[PDB]
């Protein structure tokens, strides 16, 4: 094809990065995710129990004024890292930054407060591979890339820093392309392990100057929907002993006047060293000695077949500009702007 697609994302506190999509005839709106740790399409259903407080607060997809809507009604359950959710399939009309898609996505009706409460997102776009959708329906990239409109058979993120100022730009998600208004220098790629997942081999995490992890290598999931890099319980308690950070129920906490002196943390990727200030990773609120400010690392212990794994989030792309390449299964970074 010749065309580039672009959609605008926001950035919620550096955590939540959603852009909009419209589904049905006329379009219904929704903020959603978009995750390349996942593969399935879904929102919340009108026919969702209102007991479901989650359910209240989101904004909810009606059939019955969808025009193009193609009932299905299979069941299925999603199962991720932080929650479930259930509902049934449906086939729609959805539009996505000028590419409009007949796309089979997941009704829920059954979506727990924790975590869905605190999303700002109403659902999910899966970015993922068939190999990784449940029901074994078609994701939304395969259908864009079966419509032959895209330049390459690629997809890019962008992440802002930025959060609390307007005009700024939350974030951008590129399909066909990438933006070199975002990024400097060149791709460096690395190959995926197997096609099916967005995940590549990892030589070594350094902490500071000795390789305190990963040494014989370990795996790393490139997701744009986590909010933070996350690794096994154990590969985190080692790294924050290594910071002295603080363990509390869910996030890692430092005395916000020691953030600064903290060292920086590498990853090592096809060949390449990807650096983390404690500028990157450290939410700075303040430098007070009476305050505790949080890192944006966590722990996440990813069940086989995928993990265990790290996974690059939100913090990692924050600070490197990355494109999916489907034609050549790799994974493309470079410094952003
Ligand atoms: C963001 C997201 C998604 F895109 C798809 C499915 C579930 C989630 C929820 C969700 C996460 C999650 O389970 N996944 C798995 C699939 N790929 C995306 C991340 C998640 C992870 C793993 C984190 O390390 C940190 C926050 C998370 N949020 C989260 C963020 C903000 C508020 C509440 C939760
Ligand atoms: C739902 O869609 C799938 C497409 O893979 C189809 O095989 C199945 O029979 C459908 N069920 C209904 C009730 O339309």
């Amino acid at each position: 094809g010749n065309t580039t697609s672009s959609v605008i994302l926001t950035n919620y506190m550096d955590t939540q990065y959603y852009g909009e999509i419209g589904i049905g005839t006329p379009p219904q709106t929704f903020k959603v995710v978009f995750d390349t740790g996942s593969s399935n399409v879904w929102v919340p259903s009108s026919k969702c129990s209102r007991l479901y407080t989650a359910c209240v607060y989101h904004k909810l997809f009606d059939a019955s004024d969808s025009s193009s809507y193609k009932h299905n009604g299979t069941e299925l359950t999603l199962r991720y890292s932080t929650g479930t959710v259930s509902g049934f399939l449906s086939q729609d009309i959805i539009t996505v930054g000028g590419i409009t898609v007949t796309q089979m996505f997941g009704e829920v009706t059954e979506m727990p407060a924790l975590p869905f409460m605190l999303a700002e997102f109403d659902g999910v776009v899966g970015m993922g591979f068939i190999e990784q959708a449940i029901g074994r329906v078609t994701p939304i990239f395969d259908n864009i890339i079966s419509q032959g409109v895209l330049k390459e058979d690629v997809f890019s993120f962008y992440y802002n820093r930025d959060s609390e100022n307007s005009q700024s730009l939350g974030g951008q998600i590129v399909l066909g392309g990438s933006d070199p208004q975002h990024y400097e220098g060149n791709f460096h790629y690395i190959n995926l392990i197997k096609t099916g997942v967005w995940q590549i081999q990892m030589k070594g995490v350094s902490v500071g100057s000795s390789t305190l992890l990963c040494e014989d290598g370990c795996l790393a999931l490139v997701d744009t929907g986590a909010s933070y890099i996350s690794g096994s319980t154990s590969s985190i308690e080692k790294l924050m002993e290594a910071l002295g950070a603080k363990k509390r129920l869910f996030d890692y906490v430092v005395k916000c006047n020691e953030g600064p002196t903290l060292p920086d943390i590498s990853f090592h990727l096809g060949g390449k060293e990807y650096t983390l200030t404690s500028a990157d990773y450290v939410f700075q609120e303040s430098y007070s000695s009476k305050k505790l400010c949080t890192l944006a690392i966590h722990a996440m212990d990813i069940p086989p077949p995928t993990g265990p794994t790290w996974a690059l989030g939100a913090t990692f792309i924050r600070k490197f500009y990355t494109e999916f390449d489907r034609r050549n299964n790799r994974i493309g970074f470079a410094l952003a702007r």
